[PDB]
């Protein structure tokens, strides 16, 4: 039990200390080698082969790296060897509750299949988490290298979830508030979770990172904030901040929506909803789940990969058939059609809970044309996309700290007009897909004529070749024709 | 005379046809090793030791790489080998008119010096191009490649400089109005010089690029616009256009209009003033010209390099004393200091012949505040920075075509709000950077008074720092705070 | 039916002809998604999540690169599109044979699973092609594009597998012999699945690439050599194919044969044949296969991925529980120990017959040591790795032809000592690992005990630690010190 | 007088301590910003446009990178920040010494210019560091930082020529052995200098690299050999140690010693020896100084760079006149001939003392052949080439000194055979290449006959393209033929 020295691709040679190495060596995070990083986003780039694995120790490599370059510069914040080992163990395990191609699952496949349920990968990671600390014994090696778990392991779940219900956090005090900002930042989104993935998902889409973590961190100083202590950025920094947003949405436009790749998670989604009845999952005590219930134990969720999908695929029996011929088509490349996309115009925003209504509302809209097929709600998929800067409508560089060379302790707020008059002046917009499942050349037509209809009843923007395609629809709505 | 293969760390190896290798091999075109991409950018990123020779290989390459694609995909645009040859000629050419530390010169030294006279690189281009061609014997070398010189020679140099007096151009008709845009692409300044200056310079400053050229090159396609050939784009790459000028934009403030880089500039510039009574360049029959002459006589100006900046640092004439103190200040590092940036608020826009007046407006206000040292109009420098997506005002993709994958014939408008809510609402700014040549601490805590003062009184932005430069003049101004 | 681009990490934005993109939309060819490149070097490079899929996509498209190349340079060749298009499909299905674990699976598992059969990936390459053409009616696609399947299947599988049965090939004559040294040379080794692995392996292993294959192209031309039309290179980049060589050969040392990585894929391989008696894959006419009898029906091969691995893993069946165990163990990290590495001396080299014996002559040598622990020959493990340029003992660049500058058609020899006294005297050896399945430190003691007597005893060379791990056996061997 | 953060785009964001600052900002250091690293070779590789400044920057930070290292795992080795901040100043200043084109000045040009006196680079970063700590009050700095000037500029220098006169060394006592091992390693070659060069010169050249200091790094430790401290690798890199040599050796192969290259540097040097009787550099005092003298006064030296190409260039004094047509015969590309290639036989060796005799010795050569022209002595250059592995005829890995993961404080050797028998059998070799100044095709037939019969006459190798350049001379020698 020393340091085990590793060789990533994106941060060169990694330095795990003994006790993450044996929290890396359990089925808890060995489990995250099956589970893509992007999904079917993959089935798009084939570069996007990788895995959260590797995301993982990415993370926790860099939660190291800031911990400490923020210790080294400012011994005063007394940042002790135990505050840094919890924030390499939070960085490397916020991905543990990730499911079957990442936002699929959550995103996708649990609203859908557990309505129900509030699910999200943060709490999973949490529960899954607890889970390898308890399954493993390592709670005693956490008291060998110094670690009081009860404190601990509460302010390594903190870092991952927030406040687990006034300073709100238990895990830690105030004065080492700051290091609630490098794992998971709630405050403005500015963590090293997204400069890895930055970097990551770049090297293996073929597409190029413009954003500078390291120099981030050479700038970065802990100062007190509304009698806090946060993790400030030097001032003049403030424009690259912005562009770090930029490019968070630049690579949601490019690779993460690619709308091919959207329509893979669908169709995937969909297999996994016929298929759920009957594959199977063994949990704690020999109970069995389904790919829908593994969540409800960890024991079974600890057995749920991209797995499931070969599993399908490979799957002969009769019952498995229509989960089965659906993944075949994506083999095949025979996708679910591309109908059309709009947006809705203003602050509007569909949220979550209505997203289910949505492909009844399209089929329910009343064309004035002919039309020789009839389709059902069943027929369509809306995919509603959420394009931001992480906190909803609001602008995240109005959450940030900044300090000037003269005064590196005194906190100051920047606001977008002393920054630049060509920076956004929105930071949220949705964008909603419709698809077809329905292939042939007749239901297409008429697809497209139920969804311009619909975008018209809901007063969403014309549709980008909405007089080519639907001739008869665009002139009753006159801000379009 | 055979082809030769060179070896660039950006695009690889390139092939160079014999008549490309004939002008290279000239002392007018080898003189571009002597002059830096970037200026005194060199002096804040050391990486930035690129030269405009290795520059001018690389647009002449990628000019050639588009109109070859372009033939290849569309025969009947009529690419003849001789249109091939005349874009590449162009490509190479187009940087030869460029002066001691490139922007510097146009941008800095010869608005001061000869204020009277209206010269660009690409005027100098094109005199330099020819005096070239002339020096060299390259005309019968274009014949036996089967170019036709006196048509040839016009449309190389209409490529770099536009009409050079209803279709405006002589060089080639109509139907290769296309070929018009490989180069320098007048109409919305989407060409292959940038492609090759944001991956040379990101790869020599340190920043990454996020532009795929390649990309872009495999969706090209030439249609007809309102009765004329242009390069028009995919649908679908309309966001990646936008991406483009946000990452011109991007080098502009991170590197090409660094603050201490522009003082650097600012102080050169000031010894080449100083110097240009007394150093003599030696051009045709003798006759002696200046710095700022040498532009008025192509032999005496492909002697005129960076080499200037080292003729007066290590001069032992008494009269150059002046000059090369400036020269001796940058290499000890006591530079001009940075006091503050703040930008107009709204339409307002500083026009040249006001930037004088600035100095004196900084040196006239009246902090009201006990000051030790005053400070006089001479002791400030006012850098007014214009920053915007090349076509002033106006949006560059407004000036873009568009082609749907199942209709390539029809070239379309994409309007910004059709690609997102989140772009820019402006596309032109202006900053302001003001400075002081006294360095002690006294005068620099008088000079940040005067300038947030100013900043006040002109309703300019509050400066990022101001609260804390300027604890008593910030909340003076309630549009502030 | 167009053309696709599809954007690869190594090879930027790659043109995919619609027969190409008929032939990768199948369940033959998308199988390769779910095939690790490196294996069990996963386990130990976690950037190394790459899979067959985008290598083949990269060999296709380099194989198309070369060709259009050398008939972009010597038209003379009659280098037609059929013969483009036949070269870029052997490209892109040479590796569709490959089975779980890529070289596990052919090199350690079938040949202990059926010592009986001779199975290369090449073959199942062969016969998978075969399958995949009939199963999803490629043939008349291939003569909507020209080709005509008799003559070109042929064509294809023999640059894959070599002749199918004087000039010994039937798919193409002999003036197109150098299309056969393109996807798989089998005269020195020099082809385009080589270039791509050293480039994709390199950016996802985290090791850097000093080959450079754009250079290689630019230089090769086809010239007569011995009444044969062959690839050749340019004279003076000679060493430049000696550290091609080199450069593979390290990747070996470094990743490919790591000691660690190795023991992965014998743990993986163990547990395949533990599994082996149960796993049941159904094939052609509904007939029953196991892993290792698979490969005689390509419907049932088209099942067998990685996904054994996870059908081990998550397995309940208490038949499967010896399997399933190992690969526990693997998860845990329990792997059996690396006890030590040697090489025979002189000509000496073990064949694979006499492998089986050596866990036997290790555990049967008689370390004058005191050992508490007894080891038996079911203890050790003994790893035999041959290392060489590709030709077994000979030097791959004696088969090589060269053209110089001044005659580009004419082919000359290169011997080694025309190049240079630093090269290799020797062109293949063999790597002996040893370990250990009792993990204790006493058991690891004795091991290193008998491990480095067993080398003593069979004149090996001297384990590199040898006088840290034997200190007391080291000195009975005068050729040692 | 804080830290600075510099971009450099090898090492991304570096910090440089207030007395480095201090030091780079004088002229004596300033002055590295224009002498270009590889000298004539940016005239064969177009992106090799880098300069020793930003080389010696990355030099200090990696010796400062390797000796922090060093002191975080091993705290008994006592290193302290002030051995830290001396072992920065020596890798930073370690290239003061260079001349104009680097290698070309103190390989070429002084060798002929002085022959009377023995002059190396690191004799000139001695007198140039001294010159800079004299001239520009640098001492107290030191002192206000915690060193002690006397003891530690002594260090300084002996870490970067050697003992500046049983422990050879004054600066610093023998349990701090290791640290003279850093910045300029003398026992074996590995050194931090290479580290910078080798990733610098990639980065530039276009040439990918392929050596991984990083992890070196990780793997060094300091252990006792020989009653002394010494930096040890860890033996399981052997391996990649040869492949740093390897690495070093391609380098020179492919770019140091490119032939053109090395013409131009000779033709070059040929015009600063033709220039040196008329140009002059002002010294201490007013003194004056020629090109060969300047080495005798730093303040001259300070001045003597790159410069001096472009003075003799752009002249127009008719003494000059010789200098300045050869210069201006590089620019029209009118470079002396490259007639051929060969090597000695065995450890043969020509000396520095018979390099003159040379072109006599070619030009007496008889080919029995007819000639139009003869040719005579001063119609020839030959150039002599030693390549090796920095340690004449030796092998440095026997030099280097390992330690194995069960005892890492013990160190040992590892030879050779231990390690591969594909690895060199020699460790040094000469290549004597020859170039004709006469041009035409007849002079060059002619010169390419002596070549050819001399290398026959001195039983040197064949050249390679020697049976298409002398046809009727290689039959002769039935080795070759
Ligand atoms: C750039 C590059 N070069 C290598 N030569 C090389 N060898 C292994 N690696 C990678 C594989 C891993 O990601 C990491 C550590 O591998 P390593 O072989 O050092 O560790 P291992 O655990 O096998 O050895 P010991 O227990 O004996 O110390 O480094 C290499 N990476
Ligand atoms: C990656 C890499 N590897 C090399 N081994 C190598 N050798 C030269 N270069 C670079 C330097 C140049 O930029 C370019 C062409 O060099 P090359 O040596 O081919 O041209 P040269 O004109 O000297 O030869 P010939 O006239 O005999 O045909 O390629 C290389 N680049
Ligand atoms: C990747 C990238 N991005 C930037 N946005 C950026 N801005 C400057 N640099 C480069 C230029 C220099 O090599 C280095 C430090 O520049 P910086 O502008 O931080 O320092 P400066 O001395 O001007 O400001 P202060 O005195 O106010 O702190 O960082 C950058 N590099
Ligand atoms: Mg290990
Ligand atoms: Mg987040
Ligand atoms: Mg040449
Ligand atoms: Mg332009
Ligand atoms: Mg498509
Ligand atoms: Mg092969
Ligand atoms: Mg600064
Ligand atoms: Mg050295
Ligand atoms: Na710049």
């Amino acid at each position: 039990d020393t340091m085990k020295v590793i060789n990533d691709p994106i941060h060169g040679h990694i330095e795990l200390h003994p006790l993450l190495v044996r929290i890396i060596d359990t089925p808890q995070f060995q489990r995250l080698r099956y589970i893509k990083q992007l999904g079917g986003g993959y089935y798009v780039f084939p570069g996007a082969s990788h895995n959260r694995f590797e995301h993982s120790l990415g993370v926790g490599y860099l939660a190291g790296c800031l911990v400490h370059a923020l210790g080294e510069k400012q011994p005063e914040l007394q940042i002790s060897e135990r505050d840094v080992l919890c924030v390499q163990i939070a960085g490397l395990c916020r991905n543990l509750g990730h499911g079957p191609f990442s936002h699929m699952f959550d995103g996708r496949f649990i609203p859908l299949a557990r309505p129900e349920v509030k699910w999200t990968h943060e709490q999973g990671s949490v529960m899954m988490f607890e889970h390898l600390i308890n399954s493993n014994g390592i709670k005693p090696v956490m008291e060998q290298y110094g670690l009081i778990p009860e404190e601990d392991i509460c302010f390594i779940k903190e870092q991952i979830v927030g406040p687990l219900e006034l300073w709100p956090y238990k895990g830690r005090p105030e004065n080492k508030s700051f290091l609630y900002e490098i794992v998971s930042n709630k405050r403005n989104g500015i963590d090293v979770d997204k400069w890895d993935y930055f970097a990551r998902d770049c090297h293996h889409l073929g597409i190029q990172n413009n954003f500078d973590y390291k120099r981030f961190i050479k700038f970065a100083r802990v100062c007190e904030v509304d009698n806090e202590l946060r993790i400030c950025a030097r001032d003049k920094e403030v424009g690259n901040l912005y562009d770090m947003f930029h490019t968070r949405n630049s690579l949601h436009r490019r690779a993460y929506q690619h709308k091919v790749g959207n329509i893979i998670d669908t169709m995937i989604t969909d297999a996994f909803l016929k298929a759920d009845d009957y594959i199977e999952i063994t949990g704690a005590g020999g109970k069995k789940y389904r790919i829908s219930t593994a969540i409800d134990d960890m024991e079974a969720y600890t057995k749920l990969t991209d797995n499931i999908f070969l599993e399908i695929l490979y799957s002969t029996d009769p019952k498995l058939k229509d989960a089965r011929e659906i993944l075949k088509q994506i083999e095949y490349r025979n996708l679910f059609k591309y109908v059309g996309e709009t947006q809705p115009t203003g602050q509007i925003k569909i949220k979550r809970e209505d997203y289910e209504s949505l492909p009844k509302e399209v089929a329910s809209a009343k064309p004035k044309v002919l039309l020789d097929v009839k389709l059902k709600a069943e027929d369509f998929i809306v995919d509603v996309i959420n394009m931001d800067y992480g906190m909803q409508e609001k602008n995240p560089i109005d959450h940030v700290s900044f300090y000037c060379k003269t005064a590196p302790n005194r906190a100051i707020r920047i606001t977008k007009n002393q920054v630049s008059q060509l920076l956004p002046e929105k930071f949220a917009e949705q964008l909603i897909r419709v698809y077809c499942k329905k292939v042939d050349r007749k239901s297409l037509y008429a697809a497209r004529q139920y969804f311009v209809q619909w975008c018209a009843d809901r007063n969403f923007t014309k549709p980008q070749d909405g007089d080519v395609i639907a001739p008869l629809i665009t002139p009753q709505k006159k801000e379009w024709n």
